């Protein structure tokens, strides 16, 4: 196998093809239940489909309370390649108005806007009177993609780490609500979801040359990843961390924290439910 | 009781009340075979699931094509309020990057726009190299919407249709490929799902006060559309022109037509499929 | 008189028309001396021009060394109506190429801009490698205009003061260095250029209905002035505060300051010579 | 020494050492008299002063008169290097509200630019009601710079000669007043010119290594502007074409003829004089 790529999965050596159309057992087996997953099956998919019609009902509720209101939100979403982000930003949006609820997915910054001010680029971003701004990747790219790849300087990165609280501090201060998640999922199901990524024809654009250099990166990302959440979780910018493993309790999830969060006219409490707190945690210390 | 409307429907007088939960018989029997519908019954669901996953697998190669060469395409969707055209834009996009194919909903436009040339804002989300971009309404509110509803003056109707297609010779001179699209519904269809709308709150967001408005001005947008399209069908910008009653159909042909007019690598003509002449036409006098 | 209005000087009542092309002698002879002006006469002119080649030619070195290594400026310009904050603009970029120093003077906030937070259009304007930025007006217009003429509630006004140190604690931790000067003029002086734009057809147009309005709220302006300049002067985003009753001295010994701050190639000390003390202070109490 | 060219002057090698702080006789005899200029003398330089006061009141006119309308101006500035195109901009809009007159100065496109259409980053900087916009050089780069200096292909070239015509239409059709002014100068009034940028500490910001370039180019430019002259003068886009060898007689002309062809209140014909028609004339033919 060319791209075939040596890994060591605690102690044991084991040899990962993408391009091997068979899965190999050691991460048939260890996919669900990595990550101290809770579950030991998948939650279903009718199950899933009427919880988030209910919890989408309610954002629509949410949508029109903010129109009335004004108030703004912003969800940004993070966490390990292959988490499942877009799912959880399409659950959010697929029954709101495109003309206030949009989705920021930004590509490699300009000349121009690689000697900006980091975060220009995504303040021209944010949202008017009423608008709901989702972040497909955000501005923590810079403490996790960028300085894994070297994509940024040392220097760069111990700067954003300082800097991003007091940006979200004038964020929360302007009384913008503002969502961070972290989506995370286990090694093996990592590998899994790019293995399935790599041999669907509908799903081979989710996998780009920076998930193949993942694979031989997951410690660094794991440093990159515990430092962002212990030093940019902060009281105006706290981070909900998500146990990614089943993609459908993950989007359930998501949304439930951000409707118990929000105090928008209609809410229906039966509806929501409570967030599984075997799922979603707050800040450092959820993910062992 | 409240909104209740007298409509003129083909000779008989008719009341709709948006608001009363029970659709009347004459609405409910003559919605499918409305607009010289040329099927009987609804298209399969499971048959069309299977179908557009195999649309939506052209449409990876295409994305893949564009990154390569550089190809940029853009999608206007226009047609009957409640003809589907978000529906269509969700199905062409569900399996796209959303770092490349990105969706212009456009709200109402602010003063400085207003004084401004009437496409510069849209010139604002032209695609670069390898984009696809989809519009969620156009440039075309100015031959629809705004005339209909008093939001622009006659001289300024009058001169948007003049220069459309000067507009357009240029985004086609560039080499950017224009797709147009008018999805056409039957009156009754147009009640029905207002209706439906109305009375599923998952989907009373799809509702508007100018859709509230437009119950009253069909004949209106009527010729509004027919003017449009005559004046605004050009060979550098032509329309194609959906019957879409059926919204499972609508939403195959759109991506057939679309898939069938890009000469993409890896095209598979047979996974494509034969755009449906009944469905999907060209230009002025398709549509009856 | 149409437009006359009648003020308080110190006690006495005095009336000022400003459509009525005689100064009154009241005006025009304590025009210069208010503000506690420390010189008797206005500086030469010859030694004016001399003094300012000299200093724009310290500037263009500023520039030369601004595209080598990168480094960013922002000039903010704030005052008394009539003050002379163009003029120092001027003097500033007379001899800067226009491609990287350019100047922001922006309009009142469109209905979109309104809904957002404040500070972002200002962001949008923000200077990329090498670029000088001079604000004609800035961001605070809410410390001085807005809330004098109500364009802004006093809780949007108690927010910015709050808010504006952070701004500016952000943009100094990303290494662009923000000026930020305060052109104080004296009352009668105030009066006295009024009056000269309305009466020269080449000036008239530096006379707006804000200026007709100002005439009657000095006093409101300057507790807002006093109240700014002590809230919103941090060692981050420090002030300089400027005795403009004469326009040469004020721009002369602006442009010296910012010389002074900057660690540029080719610095000729001789060339730049002394910020005049009488002149230019640093912060609250400067003003008395 | 170092950069020194050899230069073919109708007939004989010459060199010209833009470092050597002596300009050469044959230089300074022929600067003034050459590309067939028709005055023997500058003019005079309080009377250009007085004349430039009268066109500026006027300016200020023409203003006040497009607030009240909402009427927009375009002004285009191309020419050869070193003929005073930013000198007749600042001469346009030294006595005009930069909150309504604003000068366009792109900096070279970025990658996300150079996928775009060509014309997009210019239509963003289009007015709105009442704007006076001015391009110190505008997308006529691409006729002149671009394939120079081989920062365009030659397909990209030939079609930007098709394309501006068809983008000016567009311009004029919806009602903004486009003008177009090509400053001329003689072969050795340019390397005077230069000579006198390249020794001037005050002026030096005014070279670029695109300058120096264009010494050795002189005769591609030439072809370069005939060619443009003769492919994009058009009805709806005319070209105004200045004998710039008189910095002070061309900024006259480019105002007088703004203010004769815009029919403002107010408007005096006695303050704006005649257009010199030996200095400024119209499209390919005037110059030789
Ligand atoms: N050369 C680069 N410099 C900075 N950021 C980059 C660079 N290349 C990729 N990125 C960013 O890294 C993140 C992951 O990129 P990629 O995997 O290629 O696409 P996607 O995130 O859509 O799956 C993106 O936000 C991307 O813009
Ligand atoms: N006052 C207005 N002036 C101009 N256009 C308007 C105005 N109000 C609404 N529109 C436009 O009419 C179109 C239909 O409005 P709406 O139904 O709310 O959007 P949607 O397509 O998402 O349902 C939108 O493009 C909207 O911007
Ligand atoms: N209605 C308004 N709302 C907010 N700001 C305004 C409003 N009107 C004027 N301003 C601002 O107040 C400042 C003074 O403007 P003005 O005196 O009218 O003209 P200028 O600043 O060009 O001399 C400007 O920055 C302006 O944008
Ligand atoms: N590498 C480049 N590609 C395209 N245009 C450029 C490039 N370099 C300079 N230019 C343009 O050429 C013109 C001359 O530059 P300047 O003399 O520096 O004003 C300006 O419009 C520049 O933006």
């Amino acid at each position: 196998g060319s791209r075939a790529v040596e890994l060591e999965i605690d102690g044991r050596s084991r040899i990962f093809d993408i391009d091997d159309p068979d899965l190999p057992k050691w991460i048939d087996e260890e996919a669900f239940r990595s990550d101290d997953y809770p579950y030991k099956k998948k939650l279903d998919r009718e199950e899933y489909e009427e919880t988030l019609t209910k919890l989408q009902i309610e954002l629509v509720k949410v949508q029109f309370w903010m129109q009335a209101t004004g108030k703004r939100v912003m969800a940004v979403f993070e966490g390990r390649d292959a988490a499942g982000k877009g799912g959880a930003i399409h659950a959010t949006t697929a029954n709101m108005n495109p003309r206030s609820a949009r989705v920021v997915a930004l590509t490699k910054p300009t000349e121009t806007e690689r000697g900006q001010w980091y975060f220009q680029r995504y303040v021209a971003t944010f949202p008017t009177a009423g608008e709901f701004v989702l972040f497909d990747r955000s501005w923590y790219n810079r403490a996790g993609v960028e300085p894994v790849m070297g994509f940024c300087t040392p220097d760069q990165y111990e700067q954003f780490l300082k800097e991003a609280p007091r940006f979200e501090e004038m964020i929360a201060n302007e009384g913008i609500h503002l969502f961070k998640f972290w989506i995370n999922i286990g090694r093996e199901m990592q590998l899994k979801r790019f293995h399935d990524r790599r041999h669907d024809p509908l799903k081979i654009w989710k996998l780009s040359p920076m998930d193949i250099a993942a694979l031989s990166k997951w410690d660094d990302y794991t440093g990159k990843r515990d430092r962002m959440l212990k030093e940019t979780h902060t009281e105006h910018g706290p981070w909900a961390v998500i146990r990614g493993n089943d993609k459908r309790r993950s989007r359930i999830n998501v949304i439930r924290h951000m409707l118990t969060k929000l105090d928008y006219d209609g809410k229906d409490e039966a509806a929501i439910g409570e967030v599984d707190e075997k799922i979603l945690g707050s800040g450092p210390g959820f993910l062992r």
